[PDB]
């Protein structure tokens, strides 16, 4: 069982002996720090923590006891505020005595804002506040998956509109590939539920059930899939017979979309040869809601899906649309799924609107890029404490070191606002209480053990929209 | 509760309706395959079949939810619910397959047979790639512990040539990434993965996980130390740096302490803070006890050196038998930001050139320690590379034309001692021919069980560095 004892950086045990003798209170705050482009970030998977693991009855006796024999040895030493954890379990039934403050989930703000607040609300618990550092800090994750794959969504947006002339389908073009690739089963989840901000799918099935206990969806499910191949489904049939595993496959699914993986051995001849002239006949035969999509899977990627159109463009009959794009058959789709990330998926979309070819006829899967290759330092997610009270006097707090500007925090008391021309602004030293900037944007979420308000899964897709769709 | 009929990619739940028509076998196996890091540690398997893997994993609970849940994911009815139901029924819901494995810890080249996977039951063809997914995870532990073990070769060599030994190698890179990665799982297994090569840890999560699924003769495989962070300092006020640190090296005056220095100005802290106002705090500690300065920012070689060099006009410096520069045993450094396999390397040789042991720092490493790491650094790949069909086996491979660096490996698979000892991965069956000795894997799950396992202490002896051996 989780133990919220266990559940922070080991040195954090040691600091209850390291504040200000006389500290009542200790105010910290979460944002994604500017750095002299990601210029916004969308603010999601808090409510996920915040159930999961800081509600409720959290320390127990047991707890206790189990946190004091793992630190002895971990540190050679009894270092161990015991008589602090004894206080929350004796007088607040093991609920943590912590007020948390937050931006609504699905929110976009520009970087170097207040996204969240993190304070005691008991004046015995001024070492709680950083206590809790640990944990919070790893909604850098949802986060920075939730803005990396929104970001992928505006330049999908762009490219879509400019070639087609509207944004059908957008949200069916960027498909979560990454379950195998990323670190753990809890990853996945938190990971997939992030990308399903932007997006309808998903082969992360992890994501949903995660979606349905901690948010939920007016619908049955936040995100769908597609029956598909793999390598294995066609290489089992041995080399010389590619054909008769691409005719069984496309026969099982013969009224439902099915993607079939077309590189295993030849690519190109699997497009010209076995898909454009030996089972023609089976594919200008499908429905447009039951269409084959050929997946290339490796090779240069823009270099593939370019060679890959022109073969198909070749061997089916090609349309140009309204706008002047080529545009394959509607029973005929193509997906790259293969070394797609946020740079790669800019490349393909540009050299194919340079080549005439219409972004209809294409949509993306993303794996380690989607989910696994980001880091806390892509938005600088980080979290600082800006305010103590000690002898009962405030004083706003800061760190500004002196090689790295960039690193510089926040000072005092904060609070979030809309400008007079509708952005945002992050008020420092308390200023917030002047009233000259309207209401806080942030919210109490969390308050003395329990979840004060929350955002279903629909909410927080609305606040995430992009302008171009509000458009 | 977990539930391994929703722990797979989705589209395989369509697979059993896409292979041969009478398949009854599907075998297939792991590498890190070839293409820096010739040589990868196996490590985190285990973890994977003693968590997800074993004994009863199907219940008729399970496979309701599983089938309601793809009903609405696919907006079809394409879920095996006959194929789950035979396990449950057949096996009172235990996995009919075999899995082979190299021992946990072992250091083999790329482009080796890892693991393999196969079906005990014919009718149970369609699972041996379902569990790909989960096992595909181990790629995560293998690249930690691998990109770990790396780093410990530098400080090794470094060490080594600016003190003549090895002392303290296992407490030079220090594992502060619990923060930085995406979950409280991922905490878990990333560090215990660097306890395979070092000893020190803020991550917590790691101890648990060890004791649950290895286990040590100790007590804990990982171990800490008291050490300030910026809100300790920062909370005493602007004016008051010098009060927090006094207050600090007070608590803890007769332990380990670090203290980090740079909340506004690094190069004032140790030239006139510790140098001066409280060199007589510091003077004072115990060899047992030392006060280690933490700088954060700045250029991490560049502010590296210049703390150095500002410690040195200010405290006694010795010279090692080597020639090198030594601070009194109460002083040491901690460098813990922007550390990575490539930043290590730039500071260590960095302060070989300007004379400096080794003995006088150690590394913190977040981020890039436990999360800046993907599955393609080591390749990791789960592959099909033998059926049996109508009765008749079959190799099996992709080789695509565009890139020979995706090429599988054929047919049924087994690794191998060399000639010279080193090791080598047989294909098409011709470890049968028995021409090169026995097979290195060893059976770790079959039928629902774990059937070989390895303690956290032997996978540690396994992966010790030539050097150390
Ligand atoms: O190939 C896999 C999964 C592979 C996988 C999974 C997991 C791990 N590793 C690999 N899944 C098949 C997805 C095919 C969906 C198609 C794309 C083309 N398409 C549009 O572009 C579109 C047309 C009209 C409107 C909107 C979009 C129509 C829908
Ligand atoms: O500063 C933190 C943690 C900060 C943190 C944690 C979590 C997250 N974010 C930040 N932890 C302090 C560790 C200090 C250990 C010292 C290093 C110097 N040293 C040697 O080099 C050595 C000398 C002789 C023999 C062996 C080694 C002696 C041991």
């Amino acid at each position: 069982e989780f133990n919220i004892l266990l559940a922070t950086d080991s040195y954090k045990v040691t600091h209850y002996k390291q504040y200000p003798p006389n500290t009542s209170k200790v105010y910290s705050y979460f944002e994604c720090r500017e750095k002299k482009k990601y210029e916004e970030t969308v603010f999601y998977g808090l409510q996920y923590i915040l159930n999961k693991y800081l509600k409720g009855k959290v320390v127990t006796k047991e707890k206790i006891q189990e946190a004091k024999d793992v630190y002895k040895e971990h540190f050679q030493d009894d270092v161990f505020n015991e008589k602090g954890w004894n206080y929350i379990l004796e007088k607040y039934d093991g609920h943590l005595p912590i007020e948390i403050k937050a931006v609504p989930e699905g929110f976009v703000i520009p970087r170097g804002n207040v996204l969240f607040t993190v304070e005691n609300t008991d004046p015995e618990c001024y070492w709680l506040t950083n206590w809790i550092e640990t944990i919070l800090v790893q909604s850098w994750y949802p986060i920075t998956v939730a803005t990396n794959s929104r970001e992928q969504k505006k330049i999908l947006a762009k490219y879509l509109l400019e070639t087609s002339g509207n944004l059908d389908g957008l949200e069916y073009k960027l498909h979560d590939f990454g379950y195998r690739g990323v670190s753990s089963q809890e990853t996945a989840g938190i990971g997939a539920s992030a990308h399903l901000v932007n997006f309808k799918r998903t082969d992360t099935v992890a994501g949903l059930a995660l979606i349905k206990k901690y948010y939920g969806t007016k619908d049955p499910v936040p995100g769908y899939s597609v029956p598909a191949a793999e390598h294995s489904t066609i290489t089992a049939w041995g080399k010389d017979h590619e054909k008769d595993a691409f005719e069984h496959i496309v026969t099982q699914f013969s009224s439902v979309p099915v993607s079939v993986v077309s590189d295993s051995y030849d690519i190109y001849n699997a497009c010209e040869k076995i898909w454009g002239e030996d089972l023609r006949h089976l594919i200008v035969s499908r429905s447009t809601q039951a269409p084959l999509i050929i997946r290339p899977d490796s090779g240069n990627p823009l270099d593939t899906v370019l060679k890959v159109l022109e073969i198909l463009g070749k061997k089916f009959p090609v349309t140009e649309n309204s706008k002047g794009y080529k545009l394959l058959p509607p029973y005929l789709r193509v997906i790259q799924g293969d070394g797609v990330d946020i740079n790669t998926l800019q490349e393909i979309v540009e050299g194919m609107k340079q080549k005439m070819w219409s972004i209809e006829n294409i949509a993306f899967g993303s794996g380690g890029g989607l989910l696994q290759k980001l880091t806390r330092d892509l938005l600088n997610c980080s979290f600082k404490c800006s305010y103590v009270v000690t002898n009962g006097l405030g004083i706003n707090v800061f760190k500004d070191p002196v090689a790295d500007p960039n690193k510089r925090s926040k000072k005092g008391r904060l609070s979030l606002h809309r400008t007079p021309a509708g952005n945002f602004v992050t008020l420092e030293e308390g200023k917030g209480d002047l009233e000259e900037y309207g209401q806080d944007l942030l919210h109490t979420v969390f308050k003395n053990g329990k979840v004060t308000k929350s955002y279903s899964f629909d909410e927080i897709r609305k606040n995430a929209q992009l302008n171009i769709e509000l458009e």
